[PDB]
């Protein structure tokens, strides 16, 4: 494959890849895999808005052999009960997705904005040290971690550890990563998953105000089975946490790289939500989304055969020159946004509160300097549906 999803260049920037793919069409499949690349804005609408025929149901990943040969990376089957909240598909969805909303409801995202505002002062303080900061471990990764904790209701949390864990199911859903960081992140994800067992069996003795108490409560009156609601909440992690923290890094680079943006937004902070929009429009966390096709159907005007799956490129979907203009360009001006949020029956529930937490952050980096400057930009991990910045050292004055 002249166009590979994975290789050092497409996980350094796949944004040329999804360009090459487009001429194709707004649908094509990815080599002869069965997997085909959604990167048109009307497709990705109408596959979203068609959850009857595109399963959210997560029944394969694609990954990549040693040859670099594309291949399925089979897990539970259509209509499992595995596939919760995200990957659920109704009735059970909406139960799940009812019961996070209420933790995620305007009172909620109140409480948070306290606690970040505390959390990201700490972080700064321990983090920044004569000039210097690696943004992504001290700040970036630990951050949005710290939020999820607080919300699922776990008292006190290592932070170490919390960003192990939180980083395991992206690496080993897609088996990309090198064979000892797999090895690590099933550790990890083993690690969090007791960590919740044992946290979820306390709750359901004495139910607190937090989404354990919600979901213990909810499991008690048979809305959902205990092993669900755990899961549930392993799942918080990599959604929530994971790309929050991409976000934060990605929003950064681009002030530490790009001076003159970083201009344009000293000099008129009024431009900060403009530029997290933008930020997330043109460098979105999540590379994509798969679905599983139910039954042979079209797709805005492209063949897919039954049992196929699809990959939702929200990159690529945020650059179509159909409904952009200049869409390889950053810009602040812009006044379409983006979708890369989804839309429709799974529209991000974290919205809100992932872009208080950019602002927080991004506010509070921007007050508290006159100048920041990249001194050393790590690479990003390697994968097919996540875009995160490794290491981001920042020389600030
Ligand atoms: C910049 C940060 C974030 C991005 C880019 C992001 C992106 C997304 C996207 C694209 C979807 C739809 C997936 C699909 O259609 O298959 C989604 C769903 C979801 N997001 Fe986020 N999200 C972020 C932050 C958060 C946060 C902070 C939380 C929770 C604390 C969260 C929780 C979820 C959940 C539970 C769903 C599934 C909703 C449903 O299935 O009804 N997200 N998010």
């Amino acid at each position: 494959d002249a166009n590979t999803f994975f290789g050092a260049e497409s996980v350094q920037d796949p944004y040329p890849l999804y360009e090459r793919m487009r001429a194709a069409g707004s649908v094509h499949r990815i080599a002869n895999s069965d997997f085909y690349a959604v990167c048109g804005w009307d497709a990705v609408n109408e596959a979203i808005g068609r959850p009857e025929d595109f399963s959210s149901n997560l029944t394969a990943t694609m990954t990549y052999t040693a040859e670099g040969t594309a291949k399925p990376f089979e897990m539970d089957p259509l209509g499992g009960p595995t596939h919760v909240l995200a990957t659920a598909d109704d009735p059970a969805h909406a139960v799940h997705r009812k019961l996070v909303l209420r933790h995620l409801a305007a009172k909620r995202i109140r409480v948070m904005e306290q606690f970040t505002v505390q959390a990201a002062d700490r972080l700064w303080v321990d983090g920044m040290q004569d000039g210097c900061i690696e943004w992504m471990g001290a700040m970036a990764n630990r951050l949005p971690m710290m939020v999820v904790a607080e919300l699922i209701g776990l008292p006190d949390p290592d932070i170490a550890q919390l960003v192990k864990w939180g980083y395991a199911a992206t690496q080993l859903l897609e088996g990309l990563v090198e064979n000892d960081q797999l090895v690590a992140a099933g550790v990890a994800l083993m690690e969090l998953s007791g960590y919740i067992f044992e946290q979820f069996d306390r709750a359901a003795a004495d139910p607190r105000d937090n989404l354990l108490g919600e979901l213990a409560t909810a499991c008690a009156s048979g809305e959902l089975d205990t092993l669900t609601a755990q899961v549930m909440m392993v799942t918080l992690f990599a959604a929530g946490g994971e790309s929050t923290a991409a976000l934060l890094g990605s929003a950064v680079w681009i002030l530490a790289t790009r001076p003159d943006i970083q201009q344009q937004v000293r000099a008129n902070p009024e431009l900060l939500g403009a530029f997290i929009e933008e930020t997330l429009r043109y460098e979105p966390p999540f590379r994509g989304h798969y679905r599983h096709v139910r039954n042979a159907t079209t797709l805005d005007g492209t063949e897919l055969p039954a049992d196929s799956h699809l990959l939702l490129l929200w990159g690529a979907a945020n650059r179509d020159p159909a409904q952009f203009e200049a869409p390889g360009e950053f810009r602040l001006d812009r006044a379409k946004g983006h979708i890369s949020f989804g839309k429709g029956a799974h529209f991000c529930v974290g919205a809100a509160l992932a872009r208080l937490e950019a602002r927080i952050v991004l506010r509070l980096l921007l007050d508290r300097t006159s100048v920041i400057e990249a001194a050393d930009v790590g690479g990003w991990l390697p994968s097919i549906l996540v875009r995160r910045i490794e290491r981001l050292e920042l020389a600030v004055q």
